[PDB]
């Protein structure tokens, strides 16, 4: 009756090494808690195995390709184990910048003004027509692939062509977002519960964390039911986190989801956690619980 | 070495039997055109060891859960295999009917009008509430759960439609209310950038193509069709439903990311009118896999 739980971790990916530290961190965590967990580094063991190796249950702490993509979580399915964070629905779809923005535009959510882009239009149409385009965004304007690499800020127009083909390398679909001020915030979310929002000011030269963020308390609490409406619209559960950015203006934009955030002692989910009143233990249980 | 491709066929889902079908006439199909193919019921063997097995390349004749839902191709994905049809993000989104439908409206492509529920506001809300909530829809009406029929309904007069929300509640948290069409339907077959001609659908069930569209309304179909394919990231190939009103405009119901390949199915139907033999059809289908 006891489950046998295996932490995911490690992977090949390029975020191995954080994913390694995550997955160690979760161990001790788990097993603080009583629970019977093992460390399962997919670099060397097959997640297709999972199942007859004995397990009855998965925490998934891998980060970026194979891990929070959706891939794995079709592995567990048809495997049909319990896992930890978003089925393969929302963990695909949450790698996809546009689709994410698309749903969250027919929602009514805000994001940033923007103007994407596919191949054959960039094929057929002059530098002066794509100028043309994204005029209504005015300037400056941020330049990325869909699916970090290949992005710019473009100061003027006549910077704009360089900058879309740098991202026509890595995609067949580009995004052309009207830029915003900051600051960035990110919004951890545990089942239901909306942790304290982060305000992260990334270096100029290192990354610092604010937590508490500094916003007013009335500010907080639209950023939080917006955080959750997020990850609702795109189908997210067990537990995540939401990039926003705010504009000069002071109202909030939504970036992104991360379907399987890090868990080192350094990292965000724990950092806000902490601030909400738990033990990193108490959170991995929690995520873990989550899991059914 | 010529590539050795697996079949997978049959499975476990309710359309069992239909895959059956689809997978033996492939299997013949791929024969018929060179390709070293072999049959795979994966009833009795595991996908996850399709790669040890020694298959290069895998060509998917499943259909429903566990076959066009994402979680075969994520299984696949992990493998390195290639693989017919469209990818996880697309396989699994076109199974989400709220948000195949909210990706189409943001890209402004036409949809029926709709209201979507919640579990949380169907527990909030009274009867006459929620038939004030889709007033504006007018009736009659399809209640439909969000994901896969199990929990369908048309209500005909609004005190009909609590009962029917009763029962999609039942099968999902997410339910949508959608306006009745008056028809008829058609459907779309996609080939990697081709699209083959519609086929009209008349139920009683009979089949038409040429769909008897004229000229021009078949190229916007055509156009529609490729947009909402597109729309989705599907690739390789599929199926795209659209439904006209009264007036003649066409609205998009759903795509379709593992099509029916019995000799009597749509796809082989509108790939013969193309000009394609079955054969033909399915190395093509093949070839896009890489
Ligand atoms: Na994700
Ligand atoms: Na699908
Ligand atoms: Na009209």
């Amino acid at each position: 009756m006891a489950e046998k739980v295996a932490v995911l971790l490690g992977g090949t990916s390029a975020e191995r090494e954080v994913s390694l530290l995550s997955g160690q961190a979760v161990l001790a965590g788990l097993k603080e808690a009583g629970i019977d967990a093992y460390g399962v580094d997919t670099k060397d063991f097959p997640v297709t195995q999972l199942k007859e190796q004995g397990f009855d249950k998965v925490f998934i702490a891998l980060h970026g390709r194979g891990g929070e993509d959706g891939t794995l979580q079709g592995v567990l399915e048809f495997l049909q184990l319990p896992y930890t964070g978003s089925g393969v629905m929302a963990s695909a779809l949450t790698m996809d910048k546009l689709r994410t923005k698309l749903v969250w535009q027919a929602l009514g959510l805000p994001i940033s003004p923007y103007v994407a882009l596919n191949r054959q239009q960039f094929e057929t149409l002059s530098p002066e027509e794509l100028v043309a385009c994204v005029a209504k965004l005015g300037l400056p304007l941020i330049v990325k692939p869909s699916h970090s690499v290949g992005m710019s800020k473009v100061d003027h127009a006549s910077e704009l062509q360089k900058a879309l083909v740098e991202a026509f390398q890595h995609d067949s679909d580009v995004l052309i977002e009207k830029w915003l001020s900051g600051p960035e915030f990110t919004v951890a979310i545990l089942g239901d519960e909306v942790l304290p929002s982060i305000r992260i000011q990334p270096p100029g030269v290192k990354t610092q964390y604010f937590c508490p963020s500094g916003l007013s308390d009335e500010s907080e609490q639209q950023l939080a039911a917006l955080a959750l409406q997020a990850y609702h619209a795109l189908d997210c559960s067990g537990w995540g986190r939401v990039d926003v950015m705010q504009d000069r203006d002071g109202h909030f934009y939504l970036l992104e989801v991360n379907t399987s955030p890090g868990m080192t002692s350094h990292s965000l989910v724990p950092m806000a956690a902490r601030q909400y009143g738990l033990s990193f233990s108490q959170l991995v249980a929690r995520i873990l619980m989550l899991a059914d």
